[PDB]
């Protein structure tokens, strides 16, 4: 038999992502290497492997839409809500939409892309909000050079997977 894992968890190392559409705001390049940098991040810190599908069903559905795009959570125009993604689990669990009324950068203007598809990818993976206001998975988007993953959401993380290669 099997019971219910304790947290929700992806219950595999081995995790896809697939961009299924692309935001006007940025370069086809601009964006993959955005989604790819984020994806880093997490996974230089756990046992985590994110291999990317150029078509078909993948574990991380991403895509850019705006007001009702096929789910419960409707986005709301200019502002305000700027993305959101499921937590573990089948069909929608781990996908990841962004708000494509925002504006999406590769710098400090607008909203950064690669920062928050990295706060996005840790609800993909488990992570709910945290109350420390320097953790990557803070409620509120602030945004200097050189990103470094908070300790906080590096506890966190690894209390789901465990850090995997410890010195890589
Ligand atoms: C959609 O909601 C979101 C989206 C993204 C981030 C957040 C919250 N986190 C930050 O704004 C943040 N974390 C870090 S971790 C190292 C630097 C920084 C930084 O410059 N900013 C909330
Ligand atoms: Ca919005
Ligand atoms: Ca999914
Ligand atoms: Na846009
Ligand atoms: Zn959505
Ligand atoms: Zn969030």
């Amino acid at each position: 038999y099997n019971v219910f894992p304790r947290t929700l968890k992806w219950s595999k190392m081995n995790l896809t992502y697939r961009i299924v559409n692309y935001t006007p705001d940025m370069t086809h390049s601009e964006v993959e290497k955005a989604f790819k940098k984020a994806f880093k991040v997490w996974s230089d810190v756990t046992p985590l492997n994110f291999t990317r599908l150029h078509d078909g069903i993948a574990d991380i559905m991403i895509s850019f839409g705006i007001k009702e795009h096929g789910d419960f959570y409707p986005f709301d125009g200019p502002s305000g809500l700027l993305a959101h993604a499921f937590p573990p689990g089948p069909n929608y669990g781990g996908d990841a939409h962004f708000d494509d009324d925002e504006t999406w950068t590769s710098s400090s203007k607008g909203y950064n892309l690669f920062l928050v598809a990295a706060h996005e990818f840790g609800h993909s993976l488990g992570l709910d909000h945290s109350k420390d206001p320097g953790a990557l998975m803070f409620p509120i988007y602030t945004y200097k050079s050189h990103f470094m993953l908070p300790d906080d959401d590096v506890q966190g993380i690894q209390s789901l997977y465990g850090p995997g290669d410890e010195d890589p």
